[PDB]
């Protein structure tokens, strides 16, 4: 069962404030540590979000952050989390900037092509692919997170494309245009993601509002190539940023193109 009993918990230290809540670190019992993610009431559909608990709880990589189950007898409920020791990516390439070898660079690429092309083939989109939803763990392991969790955010100014706070950096036309999510928005998201890897967590189109990305990706504007990026590299980042969803690649020719690559 994915429902665990407030008994089966300790908090042990405050991680920090997330954007639905805190961040603990905590033990479940006789389990393992864990990050325990508390939820503000109103931030989520819980009711739409415990009905797909049974299916999700089968999904099961080594590069996908594992969600254990979660903890409802009470509100605010708790999402219990696998512990991912050196917090998010996006912090994680800023805070090292300039001690990165283009090889761990390329292979924190690898780890999370190879999360995205396990939800590829299990038919979950993510949504909302980005350095800052992408998790980093013992040896500098990178993991893929919170996938599908934009279906059960309550705040319409960033799940509509049409929103204020839509994350139209990472999306592809289909769907900044029409909310066409499928796993080749998610590889545009992946190109967007490489980019961030590769200028070691610069944000994408910084001097750019939402409206003037939407122009500028529809005229046929591209991120620029970052120092670090291989020219074989920032092919496949431009592979990824197609317009057409059907010329993208899939996940799974990309982790084989990107192995190629590497080794
Ligand atoms: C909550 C964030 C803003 O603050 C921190 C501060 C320090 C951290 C140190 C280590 C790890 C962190 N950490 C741990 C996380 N989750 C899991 N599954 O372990 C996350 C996350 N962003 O989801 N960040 C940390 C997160
Ligand atoms: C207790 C969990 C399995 O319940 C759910 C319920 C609905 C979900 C909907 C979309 C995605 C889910 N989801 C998200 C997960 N992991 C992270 N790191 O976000 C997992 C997992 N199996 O690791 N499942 C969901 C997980």
């Amino acid at each position: 069962k994915w429902v665990i009993d407030p008994s089966e918990l300790t908090f042990v230290q405050e991680i920090g404030s997330g954007q639905f809540g805190l961040v603990h670190l905590g033990y479940w019992l006789n389990k393992d540590k864990v990050a325990i993610k508390t939820i503000r009431e109103g931030a989520m559909s819980e009711e739409d979000f415990i009905e797909e608990a049974e299916v999700m709880m089968k999904l099961s990589h080594p590069k996908l952050v594992q969600l254990y189950g979660v903890c409802l007898e009470q509100a605010p409920i708790c999402l219990v989390f696998e512990f991912m020791e050196h917090g998010c990516l996006s912090d994680y390439l800023r805070t090292q900037r300039g001690l990165f070898a283009a090889e761990t660079l390329l292979g924190m690429c690898l780890d999370v092509c190879e999360g995205m092309a396990y939800l590829e083939e299990a038919c979950v989109i993510h949504r909302d692919l980005a350095a800052r939803n992408c998790l980093v763990g013992e040896n500098q392991v990178i993991k893929v997170s919170d996938f599908g969790m934009t279906r059960f955010v309550l705040d319409d100014q960033y799940t509509s494309s049409t929103g204020t706070k839509f994350p139209v950096k990472w999306a592809s036309p289909e769907v900044f245009s029409f909310s066409r999510y499928s796993s080749k928005s998610d590889v545009w998201s992946f190109g967007v993601l490489m980019w961030e890897v590769f200028s070691e967590g610069k944000i994408p189109y910084e001097n750019r509002s939402n409206s003037e990305v939407v122009e500028d990706i529809s005229t046929g504007f591209r991120l620029y190539k970052p120092r670090l990026a291989s020219t074989h590299v920032y092919q496949i980042m431009n592979h990824c940023w197609r317009e057409r969803p059907e010329d993208r690649p899939a996940f799974s020719r990309l982790l084989r193109q990107l192995a190629e690559i590497a080794e």
